[PDB]
């Protein structure tokens, strides 16, 4: 029983993932996906989202006025607010395990360069809040960070070492063969062949693992 | 002058993509022909793997020799921002996105015998498929095509006090050098405190 809000100045963004989720857990009330259009929050006739940096800069910084709105409609007590961030804490397989159990999850999407902090810190007196990076890479706003956050966290909901090469037929296929191991019918053995192959690879990829 | 080609069997997951650059779609069911692209694992284990045969036909019509093949996966190679500068100059990405349990091996060992192949992870999360890993790749890629460390501290802008929170008076006082060093400050403690890692400390 999972319900999330994702609020940004680009909701259609976000449109695919909310039809891609299933029927049969929407309608079982498991999930629901509802996506902000956060100009719907701003107070001037030119709906104004974006203002400034003081002390300089290149770049907008977005107002907390209209965000402190936004979050002050949707949030409630048991909101965990999640703001994608390049300066986040990292957003690993263990964070979205523990948020999958949430009831209730924001997700506050910026743009520009970023959201002024008093909207953050404002919130966190009264509700949990998390600014999160997905990876140590620049995108232009939150949008794409909350697909992933969706995805890797959803997948986790019941209802909605590196792993090494994996094969299908044909056992032949370009010159290259399937590794005979895999069909000896030696169940021991192979799983000795693909814990050696989780190795090979996590050296070869990731030695910050080992 | 850039090109990028994603080939998916979810082509619409990819309408969030809404003249120096073109990115095209595919659909990877265009080169089946019996009325599957996937089928179970060699050896064992949960779920389906992508055939490499349909693969190989898509590819073989999108990609050329001086294509960089991209496939996201979970085990793939750390994508950074040094990545992403890196790609940022190629004239031809093609980003192949799996579903399922993933794609036979075989696809990218036999694509890196004609082009350089590069399997990449954007993130230690697993995702459903490689769809939302390539718009995450476009993206961060895209914006560094010309014409189109530490970690970035806390911006504020107006009103100058906002529910009874002021901003740091630093950034009220118009001194550059003050300024400057409140934010390097700020960018410090931000970063040993959530990516201690950068500074090449131990991880919480
Ligand atoms: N891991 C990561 C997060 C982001 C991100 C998140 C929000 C905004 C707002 C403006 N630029 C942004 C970038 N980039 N990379
Ligand atoms: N960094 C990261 C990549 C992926 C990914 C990429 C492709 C497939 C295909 C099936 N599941 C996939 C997961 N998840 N997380």
């Amino acid at each position: 029983s999972m319900k999330i809000d994702v609020v940004t100045i680009f909701p259609e963004y976000l449109q695919p993932v909310r039809q891609s989720l299933p029927g049969k857990a929407i309608d079982a009330g498991l999930v629901d996906v509802a996506v902000h259009d956060l100009r719907r929050w701003t107070h001037d006739v030119h709906k104004s989202v974006d203002d400034s940096p003081y002390g300089g800069g290149p770049g907008m910084v977005m107002k907390p006025t209209v965000w402190g709105d936004a979050l002050d409609e949707i949030c409630t007590s048991e909101t965990l607010l999640v703001v994608p961030t390049p300066a986040g804490y990292p957003f690993t397989q263990e964070t979205a395990w523990q948020w999958s159990t949430e009831d209730h999850l924001v997700i506050a999407c910026g743009r520009y360069e970023g959201i002024d902090q008093r909207v953050a810190d404002d919130a966190a007196t009264r509700m949990r809040v998390r600014e999160v990076s997905i990876g140590d890479y620049v995108l232009n706003g939150g949008e794409a960070a909350a697909l992933v956050i969706i995805e890797a966290v959803l997948r986790l909901v019941p209802g909605v070492l590196l792993e090494g090469p994996s094969y299908t037929r044909p056992p032949s296929w370009r010159g290259m063969d399937v590794p005979p191991v895999l069909l000896s019918g030696d169940h021991a053995k192979i799983a000795a062949w693909r814990a050696e192959q989780s190795r090979q690879r996590t050296i070869e990829r990731r030695p910050d693992l080992l």
